[PDB]
């Protein structure tokens, strides 16, 4: 996408993240393709959860979509610091341009699909870029069945980062990052534990596929989101489609950019000392 | 001790940390007792390595002692981010007022003793205070024999922090923080690995004692440092003893406080992206 605007905050509850594309705002999940960068190579992705971070920000329902500190009980959602590890490790992306239809769950995914786009986790040597739009190639794919919701795990890396031609499938890692697998598997369950959510239960007995399953899963991810733009296609379009990158959608308001107020970066808001808590 | 002055930096190489006691500077390892706070309870300690931190700062040879980013090869010493875990986890203290005499190693400590004071690691819910002088009670004690050097591990916690009357011995943790033990054991070895230092090899086959061994080990720690102040006592006094808290030492220059230039906190200096590296 390019650069983004920092809406001063980081927790408070006003920190509005807005990524900008070239010369003007943008829109993740919409104004963010994917199969870009050597169609026969990989694609770009967005970030909204740097490693070692108890914070969790998303992007949906706002206009152009943007990460945030999800709420629910009037307050920022801080992910527990599970004993093993720290806060949030893996980074997190969200191959924007896709949508996990709640219904349609393909074979081997009863929990059908969900709302939020797709979850992507890249093990890039460098930290995250809370909205940092960097490239990366898909490796393996992980699936997690939680609260009747078809969840999947994508493996992407900074194609530009070292270990490029080194990682091109699941097998690898084990040799390079032999401990990133099972390390991710659980960490997810307990992720809900200290919060009111016991375990989850990974799909496929608990095994993940390779890029083959990723590319496909990632492919049928955009299409499901593409065949949606159409207009009414989806019988349930609860979100902002508006896209100035598709003059073929009754939502091409290329004027929804200037409207976006200029960035207002303030300062990282202090986080309750409750976080940094190793929940065993 | 009280408050301290931040010598702007955090890495650059000018970040000079200087803790202040009440109304005036101080001196760790010297102007920092220990058996203070219910002689029949615990004692205070200093910090210089917050959890999840690849940075390593000490305090010795400067005047009043102060943490730093040890060098050796013209450059800040950044601890690897070993795969398992992150950067630096445990915090780290240094029951100032003691000294591990290079010679004299008691029975069960061939590698005799070393220089640096004593290493202390407290699992306080709250983060560290790079120099934060907080209380805490001693629990267990760990020893590590590396490069012919009698190293020990102290277990202290924010007596004020939760899990107080809960933790009072090694056994515990296992139930409270069942995973903090072995978690510390190694993490140390590989600590040198990605740097040029293979493994280490914990002492006592690799087992640690309880508070009993800690209190004693911690006790004979100060004495060894006390019987030193005397003056020449130690045949090798390579450091600054100057102490304005002991008008009984040819180094009681209570005037070494005003001299200390006022704090000059600047801003956290950017750290090479080389750090945040999970070395498997």
């Amino acid at each position: 996408t390019y650069t983004t605007r920092q809406i001063g905050a980081k927790n408070t509850l006003e920190y509005k993240v807005y990524i900008e594309k070239d010369g003007k705002p943008v829109s993740a999940f919409h104004d963010i393709p994917l199969y870009a960068d050597k169609e026969d190579n990989i694609f770009n992705m967005v970030v909204e959860i740097p490693r070692w971070t108890n914070a969790k920000l998303e992007i949906t329902k706002e206009e152009t979509l943007n990460p945030i500190i999800q709420n629910t009980k009037g307050k920022l959602r801080f992910v527990r610091n599970c004993f093993p590890h720290h806060g949030y490790i893996h980074n997190y992306g969200a191959f924007p341009q896709t949508w996990e239809d709640p219904n349609v769950s393909h074979p081997e995914t009863k929990a059908v699909g969900d709302n939020n786009p797709i979850d992507v986790l890249q093990i890039g040597e460098t930290i995250a870029y809370t909205g940092q739009v960097k490239e990366v190639k898909a490796l393996g794919i992980m699936a997690l069945l939680d609260e009747g919701e078809t969840d999947w795990k994508v493996i992407a890396i900074d194609i530009n980062d070292p270990l490029a031609p080194k990682l091109n499938d699941i097998e690898d890692v084990e040799k390079y990052f032999p401990g990133l697998l099972r390390a991710t598997d659980e960490w997810f369950r307990i992720y809900k534990i200290p919060d009111g959510k016991p375990e989850n239960q990974f799909a496929f007995s608990g095994e993940a596929k390779n890029k083959k399953y990723a590319l496909d899963i990632i492919k049928e991810t955009h299409n499901s989101w593409k065949q949606l733009i159409a207009g009414k296609s989806s019988d349930s379009k609860g979100i902002d489609l508006t896209n100035v990158t598709l003059p073929d959608t009754p939502t091409y308001s290329k004027a929804a950019s200037d409207a976006i107020p200029p960035a207002s970066p303030k300062a990282d808001a202090p986080i309750d000392k409750s976080i940094d808590k190793w929940f065993f």
